[PDB]
């Protein structure tokens, strides 16, 4: 049994020469003796918990169905031959040089790189959204990059089927996405069941690519809205009229007027077309926010835009013990024979 930091990392004879990558459960790289490339392997041990089972099953199901150049695939899944003996699952994925979190911490991005990264994010997102799926946790660290800057979206653990008719909820209740990338409506009146949630996150990522700093670095859940409104300025009457919930609307009406910070002041070196797109992605009113297909068609991305090479999904998506069986069944295809 292969060990890494005194923990079982039991990936069998196919995968040898392991290195600790990080405890995201545990991630290691390994040499794939069939394909003769190094690969990334994630040990998952979810079987005690409803929620870990749920996220693991949901994610395996999604990644196995999706097939897209800008979405991480599952290459293999390793587990014991029986439910009884299955205590962990190993997911094998392409080893990627880096991720956009890592890259932003150290590397200035040229406008060509920002454009290309944005294109690839949106291309992948077009596919996701076309499958009626919301990623719901887009952020730099979930955007993987190889040495030639090919980008792949990962981590669908928090994804959901879109459900715009049931999106409404009360004020300060919802926690969807990672804070800095969370759309204002999540705090106000949204369960994050609409595609606009992901576009907001992409907007935030784009801003972060322009400056290497998060645009809305909320210190905590509540501060996040302070940041958003500090840049977007006070919502318009029309946008407030769109919020029927009184607690949310009256909270916003209670705030002192704040003016918009012009994007070309926040990002003086940015391409003007990039800022135009950014503006459209970081629109306060999620109904007015650009959608993924419009974003791909924006002038900023004209060098790459090619709808015929921006595929959509063929097959949109519509207790723990049973989830273990479903995880066991979902991973069956990877067993010998």
């Amino acid at each position: 049994p292969e060990m890494v930091r005194g923990q079982v990392f039991d990936v069998g004879p196919r995968y040898t020469n392991l290195s600790y990558i990080g405890e995201g459960g545990m991630v290691c790289s390994a040499y794939d003796n069939v394909n003769k490339v190094r690969v990334a392997i994630k040990k998952i041990s979810p079987f005690e918990h409803q929620t870990y089972c749920q996220r693991t099953l949901r994610e395996i199901k999604i990644l196995l169905r999706f097939r897209h150049e800008n979405i991480i695939g599952i290459n293999d899944i390793i587990r014991a031959p029986t439910i009884e003996q299955m205590k962990d699952v190993y997911i094998v994925q392409d080893l990627m040089e880096t991720d956009l979190y890592k890259l932003l911490k150290t590397q200035h991005l040229s406008n060509d790189h920002i454009c290309y990264f944005l294109y690839q994010i949106l291309r992948g997102l077009k596919y996701i959204h076309s499958a009626n799926v919301l990623h719901r946790d887009l952020k730099p660290s979930n955007l993987l990059l190889n040495t030639t800057c090919d980008l792949k979206i990962c981590d669908f653990g928090l994804a959901r089927v879109a459900d715009p008719d049931h999106d409404h909820t009360g004020f300060l209740t919802e926690y969807v996405a990672t804070r800095w990338y969370r759309a204002p409506e999540i705090m106000l009146n949204s369960k994050g069941y609409t595609k606009s949630i992901d576009i907001w996150s992409v907007g935030c990522i784009l801003a972060e690519m322009l400056s290497n700093r998060p645009i809305f670095p909320g210190k905590h859940y509540l501060d996040q809205l302070n940041h958003i409104l500090g840049i977007l300025g006070s919502p318009s009457q029309e946008d407030l009229n769109c919020i029927i919930n009184l607690k949310a609307r009256n909270y916003l009406l209670s705030l002192p007027h704040k003016n918009k910070v012009p994007w070309n002041r926040l990002f003086p070196n940015a391409d003007s077309k990039a800022l135009d797109l950014l503006d459209k992605m970081l629109t306060f009113n999620p109904h007015k926010r650009i959608e993924v297909e419009q974003a791909l068609a924006h002038p900023y991305l004209e060098q790459y835009y090619d709808p015929s090479d921006e595929p959509i999904a063929e097959a949109p998506f519509k207790p723990k013990e049973k989830l273990k069986e479903l995880i066991f069944e979902e991973t069956a295809r990877f067993q010998p024979g």
